[PDB]
């Protein structure tokens, strides 16, 4: 396994945020749940994603929620789910995407407070870098993956 992981995280909108690993689609469904857990968060429900959308949350990236892979869209864009709007649900045959997460402690509105760590990561050997939208970035040593197939695929 690679000894470093980079995580780019968005601001939180009604608790919901987007996390992308390593600048490309690289998170499996099991990894997604674990990553959210390491942020003391959970995979958003569809209803939570609808609430975030209603206050301005959108991305141009597919990512896991509870039971689906989705992309939240407010403004139509020809290269983000083909000008569709809403919480767009994808069915394909591939496995890896980004993830969304929901934090119950976040405020109702948009919160761009710097995320300085993965508070619920555990001991391990990986240098994990968090990169916030404002460019503030932080490193820690640990692990968040609990599924050996995500770390050491057979």
């Amino acid at each position: 396994a690679m000894a470093q992981i980079d995580l780019n995280i968005t601001c939180r909108f009604a608790g919901v945020f987007h996390v992308e690993k390593n600048g490309r689609y690289s998170i499996s469904r099991t990894e997604a749940a674990d990553l959210c857990k390491a942020f003391n968060s959970t995979l958003p429900t569809m209803a939570q994603m609808e609430k975030a959308l209603s206050i301005g949350f959108e991305t141009c990236r597919y990512g896991f929620i509870e039971g689906h892979v989705v992309i939240p869209r407010i403004h139509p864009n020809s290269i983000c789910a083909a000008n569709n709007t809403g919480v767009y649900i994808l069915t394909s045959n591939t496995s890896q995407y980004d993830t969304y997460c929901f934090n119950a402690s976040a405020p109702p509105e948009e919160d761009c407070t710097s995320v300085t760590d993965l508070p619920n990561a555990f001991d391990g050997p990986i240098t994990i870098t968090i990169v916030n939208r404002d460019g503030t970035r932080y490193v820690q040593k640990g692990e968040y993956r609990t599924n050996p197939e995500d770390i050491y695929p057979s």
